[PDB]
């Protein structure tokens, strides 16, 4: 058996970062004699000698003990809240999975119009790592686009919204844009090469062989790329509703308005075998949703 | 051998379901289509379809090479692109709120071509690329074994953590600290910024909480807790905006404020002239960023 | 559209590494004007100049280009025999985790004694990890020991065999042990603290005070924990099927009967949820195996 | 705060389920057991048990301690015996078939006291970690990326793959590279012996085969092809012993042997004086391993 004690745990980290008995026992708001004995005891329970007395620091056994104690309070603390926060209500979480192109786009407005007996936890994700987590149960649902190797029999799935990509830049002052697509090696603002606007923007640019382009900006995030498109950096394929706001006042002007643009279309994923009762629920929750989207 | 357009007559055969249509659909003849397709068989040394047996379904053997085909094509249908568009990029994997706050300053105050391989990647994972590669610099939080010897650091900024929730019209927030049970909006334990609430969480009793949302994007509790769904831990420079119209509100700025130092990282090791540039133009930004 | 041969591909590989068209040419087996209309027609099919002619080096556009080449025909390679290796039969296989000390013992034996008709994808975890893989059906089934966490309702099992763990050691040369329990901080040969004989051997040393050792090699492989033990290194706590032959023969010598021994119990576990009707036509025909073992 | 028989108080309660039976179990009357375990609610702030509601069974607020009261008591039990057990550790991570074959011969080599830490992980892995730290040094295959700037390397030994297969009594082995469809015992696609596999069966086109037993262990396909369940790509150094007595017979010794080296690496990166005479004196083996 052992007696170990939390107060221990704290005063020998506090001991640690002070390396003096009585200045830091002063930081613990106890006496030098009362501390001590804490740390006198602490040396005894786990049955080695802590610090080494007269020079001031541990030794080799305890700067082992010393990145266990860190882990074990991190952890013990990191996991005092799982049962204090969540409660019961917590532990049968909506695990969703989101694509970084809608991931913030999305959930937003998904977890805001859904009733609050509910609790989320949110995963961001690429598009390929899309039909693993369904099957392997990483994810009990997820908010992606169009594949139609999921959209098969293998899994249940309900449309949310659509929308378009349209060629978006900025104004240069007068509104007329910025850059022009006749423009040789125009500067091109694409997504990652994961992403699944990605796969869009390179098919949509390849058929068109009248124009050439210069990669000078690729991001994951639809966020960073509408800034960067409309502080005057270059040209980009960007979803209706991230820009439907600035295109409204300016300050993004369309390029394209017949075959360079690119619709969308996200769905929401499940696979056929009737889940939880919690998630069934969720799921048939998100149905009458999809009018609102 | 195989080539590209052999199975982009494979891929369009159940494009659209028959020999004799895919062949209209690709400009070429029956007798093209048919040992385009044939060549393809031998050389992968595969039956995908069960030959002249029905309205065509492949068989097992051929599910498996078109839901690839596709993964093949979708590789060099979007590297070709990366051919043609070209300097040397720069390949920068940070944190949401790092991104959209730090290089967008950045790229208007770096020299006039740097290319940018942006990835914004959350901290968990963004700072495991640095440590085994595939990443030039990167743009995440306070990590003491990256403050060491294989490791540069830039002392970019220094931030705070506030507890913030979104009000109800005119007037104060919906949720307070001193409310029972209030809906919480929390990293995961896994990330930095997780740690630092899991462990702040702890010493104070009188929070009591139901955890709502829990997430690791910055960004995204950002944007949850900016529409009133919980209270969350938020740092200043993504969400001023928000603090100065009202829109997010302080609860708490005394004892659950959490100090964040945000760093930049690098290898130490001088591999490209490019990059080299890059990470001594960056120390011209600290002075006054 | 685009005309891409993988002949091109492989002497755009082989015109790397030798740098010249003549001398990488013979390589290919090809003739130098042919061998040069490959590489003509590989720089016109992606639309960029790959090789730089005056100087011999591709251009930055060039080294994109290579490792996507690389990767591209790696994964050609890896990818073609997915269909090739395996046909319809592998797409089905029995996802099996295993634990790292049983990992190697059991899975022969199982997969020794079972029909033909199957096909097996096995990974080799932690006890950590075990509950985790089952509900998110990374692994289809799992060979671990006992845990009451997944031994309760949420699960079905089997549980195969049982063992105990006797602290073993080389013998001296005359049919004694090596080394004693008795003399303090003898050679202890631990598992890893992740495996589960760690958490067992660490619970019946602690048990016992009057035994003081100090920690000189710890490996999660029981192979190897087994081969520097009997090997006159120090003493350890093996299972009996690794040791059954080496203590027949007189190599190991057990040194204990009573106290302590640990008793390990392997089980086979699975969700109560019916799977596939391959892994329920396995699961049935794991019982049928368990007398056996 | 927490202390740890109070963990124990409330692990025990439902290992038999009293607590007046725990108590007696744990050698304290009851007025202890029920201060020492209310001392712990009040401490965690939690309700776990439906407090004298029926023959006890906590709410669901317990079996989130009781599932985890073990791994917090597990990680403290495991590493007092740890901190009893002592010089400074290496922290070695290495190949399943680099373990048994190199290490031996090393630990009896190498000076009299390292104590070693043997970690044995698969090449996938294992060079995930070296690559991250966790690791001082690694016995693992060929990796250009760590022959190169913050790697340094010893050209331990070379080796070779060969497809063997065990045979069936007094004769020859029962499965050949001409039989058609064959068994096959193949790494995955993940680590560094299947990508040279999954290359090489390709280049050859005779070889039709059946896949059978998929792995990354690379002890486990030795022994599930030592008792002629299929044929596999081995190493040599491994299965030697196998091949003298014939238990493996090795079918091609021609086309499709595949070249290995096998290396040792570190980070570049000098904190340790121990790992440093560890590192010089590998050296010494390298000559006469």
């Amino acid at each position: 058996l052992h007696n170990i004690e939390t107060k221990w745990l704290y005063d020998f980290l506090t001991l640690e970062k002070c390396r003096n008995f009585s200045q830091a026992a002063i930081i613990r708001n106890v006496s030098q004699p009362a501390f001590s004995r804490r740390i006198r005891a602490l040396e005894h329970a786990v049955g080695v000698e802590l610090f080494n007395r007269q020079v001031l620091q541990l030794s080799e056994q305890g700067k082992i003990f010393h990145s266990q104690v860190r882990h074990l309070l991190q952890q013990l603390e990191s996991n005092l809240t799982e049962l204090r926060g969540g409660s019961d209500y917590t532990l049968r979480k909506i695990k969703i999975a989101a694509a970084h192109s809608l991931s913030l786009g999305l959930l937003p407005t998904i977890v805001k119009q859904m009733p609050t007996q509910f609790t989320y936890a949110v995963e961001a994700i690429d598009v390929d790592q899309a039909v693993d987590m369904l099957r392997e149960g990483q994810s009990d649902f997820i908010f992606s686009y169009h594949d139609e190797n999921l959209q098969q029999a293998p899994f249940d799935n309900i449309r949310l919204f659509e929308s378009r990509l349209f060629p978006v830049c900025a104004n240069n002052g007068r509104g007329e844009p910025r850059y022009t697509l006749e423009q040789p090696h125009f500067p091109l603002l694409n997504y990652s090469q994961n992403s699944y606007m990605g796969r869009l923007i390179n098919r949509t640019l390849t058929r068109h062989a009248e124009l050439s382009f210069s990669t000078f900006f690729v991001s994951s995030m639809s966020e960073l790329l509408k800034q960067v498109a409309m502080d005057g950096c270059g040209i980009a394929w960007l979803p209706e509703y991230a820009i439907r706001q600035e295109i409204t006042d300016g300050r993004l002007i369309v390029l394209d308005a017949d075959e360079l643009v690119i619709p969308i279309q996200a769905y929401a994923y499940r696979m056929n075998t009737r889940m939880s009762q919690v998630a069934e629920t969720f799921w048939r929750d998100l149905r009458g949703l999809q009018a609102a989207l």
